[PDB]
């Protein structure tokens, strides 16, 4: 569960979520899994590299493990589904739905933690390819908000 050398994961994650500049330094772009969307033709899958300009900054609230029971009926669950000394995977989503976030963390040979892959519902398979550019701009605007409180 806990690494015997290098960076402590919980301490890393607190720094990662508290500073945008630091966060960007600890993501290995392009991520392992590219963004995959269906073309308008309705048959061809198109991939786009998951690069720095597309990254939605992750805050401390998002990275908390918890179970949210909503009055309107949903149960939203976030948890580390893999929790090994040098390899962790965080998943979040509504119970009985597909997940809307998966973040994969690995402690590299230098002892530092990095994000090496991510699935985010911002770029879900349900996103029309024609909306990708504007979605990326929306993420930029969210990131501007993040940077007002977590530079
Ligand atoms: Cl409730």
């Amino acid at each position: 569960e806990i690494a015997q050398s290098g960076e402590d994961f919980k301490s890393f994650l607190d720094k990662f979520t508290s500073s945008a500049a630091f966060q960007y330094t600890r993501i290995k772009f392009p991520l392992k899994t590219p963004i995959t969307l269906l073309a308008d033709d309705g048959e061809t899958e198109k991939t786009f590299p998951f690069t720095k300009e597309k990254w939605p900054l992750l805050d401390s609230e998002t990275m908390k493990e918890e179970r949210i029971e909503q009055e309107e009926g949903g149960i939203y669950v976030s948890k580390f589904t893999l929790n090994e000394p040098v390899h962790k995977v965080f998943e979040a989503g509504y119970e009985e739905s597909e997940i809307d976030l998966r973040v994969e963390f690995e402690q590299a040979a230098d002892g530092k933690w990095y994000v090496v892959d991510c699935y985010t519902g911002w770029y879900g398979y349900d996103l029309p390819i024609g909306e990708l550019k504007q979605t990326i701009q929306q993420v930029k605007e969210e990131n501007a908000a993040f940077k007002e409180i977590h530079p």
